[PDB]
Order: C-alpha cells, then structure tokens, then sequence
C-alpha cells in the first residue's frame, strides 16, 4: 500500500484513471477540432484558437488528475486514447454542438466520479472534483451553450465569420 | 430542456429562485437600514456605510444566484421583493440584532437550499453554495455577533457614537 | 417635525417615496433584463452588461432619492418592489423597446414628481429633479431610442449579434 | 446559545476542540523534530527549518480551528497538549517517517471530524475542513512520502546531508 | 558529553527545559486569551491581536530556549504543556491582570533560572537570560501594568471598548 | 483537390498522419514518464519536470505536423494514440534509456518520412522536416545519451538523486 494512501479506495483510484483517459480523449477531440478549423477549406482562426485552448485545458484536466492520482497514492494506469469520433466537425455551430455534447459527457463522467468518491467517503477527492472540475465544467458548458446560441443566431456564412472574430478573441 | 442543463433538478432551480428573492429582500432590508441611519435624527454614518455595503453584498448574492441559475440552465423567475418588515430600525444595536436575525434566516435558507442540492445529488451546486455563500454567511454572522456584543458593551449614546466611528470604518 | 424640514411638503415627501419604489422597480426590470440576456438561449453579453449597468443606475436613482428624502427631513417609506411585468424580454429589440417604455414611464413619474414640487413651491427639489434625474432621463431615452432604431436597422440574427458587440461595449 | 450558533452541533464543536489539541500536538511534534535536527550531533539545518515551518503550519491549523470554533459560536476548550511521543527522532528518514505517520493521524482525525460535520449536516464546516485542511493534508502527505522515498534513495551519511541541502531549501 | 558542552551544568540544562515548558505554557495561555477575546460574546479584536502577538512572543521565547539548549549542548526534553488555568478570561482588565500574573511568574522562573546559571558560574547563560529574557520581561511587565491601570481607568463597557481600539493598535 | 495542394503527394500526406500519431504517442509516453517520476515511491521532480517538458515538446511536434498537414492541403486523419508500452519506467536511467529508444524510433520515423518527401520530390516538406524535426531529434538524442551516460556515471541512490537536481534544473 503506497505511503500517502489514506481514505483512497481502489474504485476511486480506478475512476480517476478512466477520467484521465476521458480528459485525454476530450483533449484529443478539441485538438482535432482546432486543426479542423485550421483547414484551408474551413479557415476559422478563432475556432482554431478556441479549440486549441480547449484542448490544452483538457490536457491540464488529465494531468491534474494524474497529479492527483499520485497525490493520493494511486497508480496512474494509462489506456489508449481513442481518436475522436469524427474527423471533420462540420460548421462552427456543429463543432460547438459537438463540444457541448463532449463537455456534458465529461461532466457526467465527473459527476459519476464524484459519486464514487462520495460513496467511498472520499471527502478530499469530492472537494477536489468540485473545486477543480465541476465548477469549470459548469462554466464551460454554459459558455459553449452561449456560443451555440450565438452561432445559431448569426447563421452560416458571414455570421459564422463574424462569430469567429467577435466571440472568440 | 436548456442546453447547459445537466444534473440540475427543477427543485434546485426553484430553490435558487426563492433564494434570489430572499437575497434581494436582504439587500432591501440593508438598504432600508442604511438610509435609516442616514436619517437626520439617527445620523450614524458608519452604520449607513456599513449597511449600504451589506446591501450591495446581498445584491451581489442575488445576482450571483441569477448568474448561477443561468449557468446551470435554470430560468430565473423573479418575485416581488417585499418591503423590509420594519421602516425604522431602532438603535445601532437593534439594527445589528435585526441584521443578525436576517443573516441567520438567509443562512438557514441557504442551508435549506444546500439540502435541496444535496438530496438531488447536485454536487456542483452544493460546492457553489458552500464556497460562495455558506462561508460568507458564517463570516458575516460571526462579524455581526461581534458588533452586537460591542454595541451592547459600549451602550447607548456616546458608546453607540464611538462604535459607529471605530468599529465601522 | 424633523430638524432639516423646511419648504418640504408631505405630498413632496410622499411623491419621493413612490418614485423610490419606481426607481427600484426599474432597477429590478433592468436586472431581470440583464440576466435574461445572460440566458444560454439568449447569450447576448453586451445586452447583459448594458442592462446590468442600467440596473445599477436605477439603484443609484432610488438611493439618491432615499438620500434626498433624508436630506429634506422626509421619512423613507419603502414598499414592495413588484417583480417586472415580464420574465422573458424577447429580442434585443424587444428588451430595448421595453426599456424605452420603462424609462418613459419613469420619466413621466419624475415629471409628475416635479409638478408636485413645483406646485408646492419646492424650489430646491425641482432643481434636484431637473439636475439629477430629468436630464439623465432625457439622455437615456434618446440613447435607448437610438438603440431601438439600430436594432431595427440591423435586424434579427447576425444584426442583433453585431449590435450587441458594436453598440454596447 | 451563542449568537452566531446555527447548524452547529455540540459534537461538531467538541470535535473541533479535539482537533485543535491534535493540531497543537502536531505543532509540538514538529517543534521537537525541528530542534532535534538542530542538535549539534544531528545538525541538519534543512530538517530544522523544514520542521520549524511544519510546526508553524500546525500552529496555524490549530488557530484556524480556534478561529473557526469562535466563528460558529462554539467555545474553545483547550486541553494539555501532550509532549511528543519521542524526544529523539532518529535519522532524517526516521523523522520524515514519523512526520508521515503524524500527518496521516491528523488526516484521519480530520476525516473523522468531517464525518461528524457530515452526519450533523454541517455543510459549511465540511467545506471548511475540505478547503482548509483536507487538501493541505493530502499535499503534505504526498510531499512527505516523496521526501521519505528520497531519503531512502539517498541513504545515510552524505545522502542524508545532500537531501537536507537539496530537497529542503 | 556533547561536543559544544562547556561550563554547562546539568541543572542549568534541566532549568532551561523547565523554562521551555513554562514559555510554552505562557504561549498557550496567551493563545487561549487571544481566542477568548475573539469569542463573539467578547469580540475585542485589539485584545485578540494583542494576546496573539504575546502568544507568538512566548513561542519565540520557548524556541530561543530550545535553540540555546542546543547551542550549549544540552538536550531539549519536552513535557506536556498544560492547558491554561482558565478557559474564559473575564474582562479585558481580568485578562490583563492574568497576563501580569503570568508574566511575573515567568519572570520569577527566569530569575530562578538566572540563579541556577549564576550559582553554576554559567557566565554566558546569565548574560543570555539577561539580554534576551529579563529585559523583555521587565518591559512586558511594565507594559501590562500600564494596560491594567488604563483598563481600570477607563472602566467597563465603552471604556474597555476604547482601550481595545486606542491602547492596542 | 484542396486549394493549397501543390507538389504534395498522398503518401506524403499519409506519412505526416502516421508521424502525427507517433508524435502524440511520444507525447503520451513522456507524459506517462513524467507522472511516473511524480509517484510518491519515485519522487524525482527533475525527471517529472524534464519528461513533462519533453511531453509538451512532442505535443508541439504533433501539432506542428497537423498545422503543416493543413498548410500543404492535406487532411489530418487522427488515430488512437496507444498507451505507452510500460506503465512503470524503472529508474531514472531506465526511463532515460526508454526515452532514447523512443526518440530514436521517432527519429527513424522522421527519416522515413523524409525519404517519402524525398522520393516524391517534396522539396518544401523535406526542408520542413530537416529544419523543424531532424535537427531537434539529433539534439534531443545527443542530450538524452548524455543523460544516460551521467545516470550510469552517478549510479543508483544518491547519484540518481543528485542527477535529478543537477542535470535537470
Ligand atoms: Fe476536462
Ligand atoms: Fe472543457
Ligand atoms: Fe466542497
Ligand atoms: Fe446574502
Ligand atoms: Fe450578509
Ligand atoms: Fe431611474
Ligand atoms: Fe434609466
Ligand atoms: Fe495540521
Ligand atoms: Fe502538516
Ligand atoms: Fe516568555
Ligand atoms: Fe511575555
Ligand atoms: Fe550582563
Ligand atoms: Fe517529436
Ligand atoms: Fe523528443
């Protein structure tokens, strides 16, 4: 049993390992989305920058979980991170919709992870999830929903172009 | 169902809406208290400033709840904010006592709101309440209790005058 | 009779108290409008910021009246501030239209309040209303009319999006 | 019943008082460890500085609990803080091992304290423990485990000397 | 016999160890006093700050003795530091009176410790006590006496409140 | 055929896509290595930092390839990035050895990729590989070889500890 290990159950440890993979998968999806919008026939640099930052955030999410795994004395077990479910992400609206779905799936997995720590009485892990993940997920999800609304509002073509310039830096 | 909505129950949404009204009511009470102490026959500017700041805090509390309501995909439903239960707030000690009672009622409503999010497994909402409201309520309640003790200590007249100058900026 | 009281009639005092409530109601409406545009399915942050500032202005209007009430030796009597007449404010154009109607109703109430001070020979109150309220109302009303014209000009969709970005900070 | 007291159970109050003593005991242990490594026949100044800082941290932990006790309207009841269980702490590795054991015992007591606040529905206290104690305990425990690993890695003699210089400031 | 040991008698070493405990006990008393005045039904923040600083001073006194013990080649032997003789410290005047009594008891113990070093011809220890403890004790005792006089002068209630603000930062 | 596409053969495009995956795999390996050395029973922070930076470099390598893919009008096709071939990386020497092997495999794949661009007369791609990848690979490989030599030189235990401190920041 590892030296730091205390109130840290195997199922909590395993859940963090699955969440790590999921965070890495999200990072991969955003990375795919970013360079999708960098395609010359897409060429939306706001979306490219936005998803690249999103990708880096998910990388941070994964690594913070790996860091946390080690903090608690769990052992990081990495899995294949699957290629994202699409190669092309449609319009800015489609990608933002796909991002919302992605973030909601990550959020659900985080809430499921919280339930694991909750049922195991892992008080520290629960607060770690709450403070470091659940809040950001809620912010991200609201933010992406806002983007989806605006991408619907502005419409295709010039609207999507303007959204790229005005809603994303 | 709204785009961000996830693990966000209707009763949690409704509880936030009641809490919004309660925060607005507290803001209104403090506002009333502030201008009560600005009456020429009261004329305690520390108390005026103190309750004005308290009022602005409660406004922030309400708006942070409205913001949070939207973040989770709830729909803000506003109600009449009732006029405060008094028009005149007695002495500084009386107002501080009334403020304590007010903050404890807000605190209880927040704890009741936490129970709603708790029973609904709303992990994010619980941490939002804890981090953003429960801690401040506990600080505020301790702080007002301290003020009440000192207002009792100093007594009426010059004591209340000195408290106004020395305990409130 | 309060110490400052001089050339300050009961009807002027009562009119200020009604105006306070009206200013608070306007503050509430703008607050509702602000968080309406913060809804994920509205998501117009310029409108959110704009109405939040408008809301804070009306709060200032109310408090300046409460302050003034006390200055003249009147007694602030607070009433329920009613919930705004809508929960949802339609489009940016609709909200701006509703804001115009609101500001014109506040303006009329202010002009009615001026008539009260006028008929009571309350020279100071009249100038207070003129300098501190009537001018701003006229500026606000012109400004909102301009916004309404531009929101009509730009049309729904991308136009409303662009207006949000370009006419509101 | 004290003025701030609200949702603050006697068993939570009593648990904080025991935890205060435990934090003070940990502060005492670290203090003992610090001056142990300041012995001329030990003379490891990194370990001295490290445990002195650790000691001050535990003092802060105790005082933050006393502060919190008062915030909630509990009454601090102090007990004898027992002398640490050793007068001499062996090698740097031994002291670090003893520190790990100490921090894990404090951590368990904190987790037990959380369970008390949890079972009493003390939502604020739980978040206070989580935010202010459980996270730091997890960081500390991981950090001490790392130190123990490195002290094992470097071995006695020069290794312990180098660890003192390179892993502790 | 330890390497630094020279003109350092066992009774001097033992006296330093008792004085360490006494300094720690004083630190504990002041700590108790500090958070006593932080009670919501006491709420004197000057007294809280004052005794917290006093507490930290006694901690420094203890540690300087532990440091000195090691400097001379003595071995620090820690004992239980007893809980302070009261849980509640009465009025500011009572606490200041109790502090005077405490400091005079510490001072007497220091003078007794000086006699031990004196009779053992421990010239360095005597000067260490004189320079580092006896002078501060005399300053502290005079200072606390002054406070007691002023707390008597100002009386209960507002006087104690004013003393808290004006004589203690 | 994409708008930028010119002198950009399908096999060059496909080779970049495989190299992207390989760069991502290397990034994953380094990430695994980094948090391996962050294990409490490994606890080598230089190695953790070193491999984290290495990981970020490989991420940059992958993304620069994705960017380049798009620049030439190729289409990024992502694949599963496989979990690294080990979960635990042994000693610092073992990890550095594994890193060398990894970098040499990436280097060979890059040289194979260069041959593809070479045989296709892709003059720009060749120079892109040379300037942006081959040089860094050669620097990295030399640098890791140096580290391996020094990790062999210093030996296990304190040596590995010292290497962690002195050869890695
Ligand atoms: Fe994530
Ligand atoms: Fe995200
Ligand atoms: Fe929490
Ligand atoms: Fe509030
Ligand atoms: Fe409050
Ligand atoms: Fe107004
Ligand atoms: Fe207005
Ligand atoms: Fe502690
Ligand atoms: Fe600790
Ligand atoms: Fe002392
Ligand atoms: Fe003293
Ligand atoms: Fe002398
Ligand atoms: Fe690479
Ligand atoms: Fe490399």
């Amino acid at each position: 049993e590892s030296q730091p290990r205390q109130n840290f159950k195997v199922e909590t440890e395993a859940g963090i390992n699955r969440q790590i993979n999921l965070e890495l998968y999200a990072c991969y999806c955003y990375q795919s989305m970013s360079f999708y919008f960098d395609r010359d026939d897409v060429a939306l640099p706001g979306f490219t920058k936005y998803f690249k930052e999103k990708s880096d955030e998910e990388r941070e999410h994964a690594e913070k979980f790996m860091k946390y795994q080690n903090k608690r004395g769990g052992r990081i077990v990495l899995q294949d991170v699957k290629k994202p479910d699409r190669d092309e992400w449609g319009t800015g609206l489609d990608a933002m919709q796909a991002s919302l779905s992605l973030e909601k799936n990550v959020n659900q997995a985080l809430l499921d992870l919280h339930t694991v720590g909750d049922k195991e009485g892992d008080k520290q892990f629960m607060d770690f999830l709450e403070s470091d993940y659940l809040e950001e997920q809620v912010e991200d999800i609201k933010k992406i929903s806002d983007h989806i609304t605006n991408l619907k509002r502005v419409g295709s073509g010039l609207g999507e172009y303007m959204f790229d310039k005005k809603s994303l830096d």
